[PDB]
């Protein structure tokens, strides 16, 4: 047998938080973060 991490996901800008493209994890980032400079 083998073993190995999970396949791949987007990470989030400031958290341990992934998803499915940019396009829905920008909403993650948006939501729950402080989305400026
Ligand atoms: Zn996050």
């Amino acid at each position: 047998g083998s073993s190995g991490s999970s396949g791949h996901l987007y990470y989030c800008s400031q958290c341990h938080y992934s998803s499915i493209t940019k396009n829905c994890l920008k909403r993650h980032v948006i939501q729950k973060h402080s989305n400026i400079l």
